[PDB]
């Protein structure tokens, strides 16, 4: 539990500049669009204003107003953000990023949640928060040893949680932040509250008779996943299985480590014509960078095949799952790369407390739509404390 | 169609070794072997020869002792080898690499196969080799535009070989180039006289009583298939989906472009510790020389996103061909990283008329057992022309 700054040495950013002067660009067939991944065009002239234009030193600055330690936790380094907030009776919370993200996702949140009471919001609705870096990933690093998978995530940050004195807080997260906040639910379920995910996958059971009743949109809902496994899971494949031989391209390669993560803000956010539309390029250009100066495209994809078995690029579905029993939130977004579908969530988490459709928005919600992000959470709860004394 | 040299501008070994100096090396879980992707501390030592002690010249020089050529075929760029007999009466094949190979793999078995009198071998078991990069690989280079599919391939080099004058050739291939092979004894069935691959997948059909009566050994070789999908297929996953997402790390970081073909030779290879096992590092480097330095880490790639549908990472896994006529020759190599079941094999081509199953080498045939892969194949001529 140590105060944490981050001080970039200019001699990383004269690198980082020496390797973007140098790229060397492939080819591309002309006519395909974003079909095939990043189209040499857009990236071009991404990389040019990176290279002149982005100002590292300004987001640097703006990560470090907030609050940050690193603690060493189960034999690795946990970095994270913690911001008390502003009125007394506020909800403890612990909001984790998931991948190709990180803690920077949330700059635009923090401080409407922690202090309503200057941004429009009841005081009542106030939160604590707790913003942790995955183990692997950006500022917390590389983890020592293997074994890193989703319960030993979940009992780190069950361990911070106790460290920092809180025994009574709720969990939230996205995309594999989602995953870990619902297995600590479980893991610690004598000192979480409730639990809020923006993402929440419903694979259906294989028989095709709970199906039946099932409207136009939950069945899309179905067919987003089976798409996202025929054709979107090409990137989880690879960091599930040889994430190692992955990490030298991505670590050397400042151009190859923006179009790996670049593309996935493209496919999963609330766009038209380019990524920009949902997250303009200053930030999408700051989340790369904590990927590129912490040097954790490798550390963060290890953590893809520590959690092979679960996710949906496994050869075997894992068992069915017992009733998750924590009071829940769901917040879907319309244009996410997957969405619950009711029915079934409603028979895997028996205590659901809210659940919004949202109207806009898609993969990463607090960056891409932080007014919704911050009215959700705060309708999420309200319907906590509603829920817990009646 | 016209004479091609190998010539790399000294400014391209210059910016390769400027690159390699300034090699920024990511962190590793120790202890992980080989099971996660290629070791730091192996790569490191490689990419020290490569830096300080690979000869590109020389390569150059031996790739260069090889007639080649290039012609347009159907709007793209097709580099090729060809390499006739002293003996006349030669049967000309046509043989094709695969994904991450070139066409530097088959320097070790050109002349015993095209002089087989100077080489301990019967005149009669002659060739005259064709030996073309694949539409997107190495001097070849990049496709112009959408659809070079394994047909579209085939159909490219049946003209080839009518291009050359001949009207009769035997088709060779492994990994992509089996497929390719496969592929081209039907589209060009009037020309083709017989098929060998050293690669090929017998996939099962799931109904459990089609196991039956099948030997631990073949029902390991269908288990092959499971782990190749479960844990080997990443490389074609993301290759069949996002080719030019992955292309620009590729093509920018030779340590990289190295890392992501240098892992096959280890895991496909007949290996215990090190690649160089099977393969000596010059010729592990100068394969990666060829991606390398005609920057088609992102066009190999863009040809399985063109075959993304018969790939075993198939959306939906791919009907069961029908059986195919092709007087048909298999080699099967110990190591390989998947090998046939015989029974389902002669389902699927009814006419196979040699069935090898060699005794040392992996999925590399010509380049790691040239004398193996040399042998086969002339008994493989031998039996066409006594079965046809
Ligand atoms: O957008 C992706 C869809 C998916 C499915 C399972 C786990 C994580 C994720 C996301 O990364
Ligand atoms: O790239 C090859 C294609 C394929 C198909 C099945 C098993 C292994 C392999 C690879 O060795």
């Amino acid at each position: 539990m140590e105060p944490f700054r981050i001080v970039i040495p200019q001699a990383d950013l004269d690198d980082l500049h020496r390797r973007l002067d140098a790229t060397r660009w492939p080819s591309e067939i002309p006519g395909t669009g974003w079909s095939r991944g990043v189209p040499l065009d857009y990236l071009k002239e991404l990389v040019g204003y990176w290279r002149d234009g982005y100002d590292w030193r300004a987001a640097e600055d703006r990560l470090n107003t907030v609050p940050q330690f690193t603690t060493e936790i189960d034999g690795t380094n946990v970095h994270f953000m913690h911001i008390r907030s502003a009125e007394p009776d506020a909800l403890p919370m612990i909001i984790t990023h998931g991948w190709p993200g990180s803690v920077a996702e949330f700059l635009d949140v923090i401080d409407p949640l922690t202090n309503p009471r200057a941004h429009g919001g009841d005081p009542a609705d106030a939160f604590h928060l707790v913003i942790p870096s995955l183990p692997g990933f950006g500022f917390s690093g590389p983890t020592p040893e293997p074994g890193w998978n989703l319960p030993r995530v979940a009992s780190a940050w069950a361990e911070l949680m106790r460290r920092l004195g809180y025994s009574r807080y709720a969990v939230q997260g996205g995309d594999l932040g989602a995953w870990t906040s619902l297995t600590l639910s479980g893991v610690d379920h004598e000192h979480v509250v409730g639990t809020h995910v923006n993402f929440l996958i419903t694979p259906p059971s294989g028989d095709p008779a709970d199906l039946a009743g099932l409207g136009e949109q939950d069945l899309a809902r179905l067919q987003l996943l089976a798409e996202f496994g025929a054709e979107g899971s090409g990137y989880m494949k690879i960091q599930s299985t040889r994430p190692q031989t992955l990490s030298y391209s991505l670590t050397d390669s400042p151009v190859g480590q923006l179009a790996w993560v670049v593309e996935k803000f493209m496919e999963w956010g609330d766009t038209d014509k380019s990524p920009e539309d949902a997250v303009d390029r200053d930030r999408l250009l700051t989340n790369v960078m904590i990927y590129w100066l912490t040097a954790t495209a490798g550390s963060s994809a290890h953590f893809y095949y520590e959690i092979s078995d679960v996710l949906p690029t496994a050869p075997t579905p894992p068992p069915p799952a017992p009733p998750l029993p924590t009071p829940l939130g769901v917040a879907v977004y319309p244009a996410d790369s997957a969405k619950p579908v009711r029915r079934f969530a409603e028979r895997a988490f028996p205590n659901i407390v809210h659940w919004a459709e949202l109207e806009r928005g898609g993969h990463f919600a607090a960056l891409e739509q932080p007014g919704l992000f911050v009215s959700d959470l705060r309708a999420f709860a309200r319907a906590l404390r509603t829920s817990h004394h009646h």
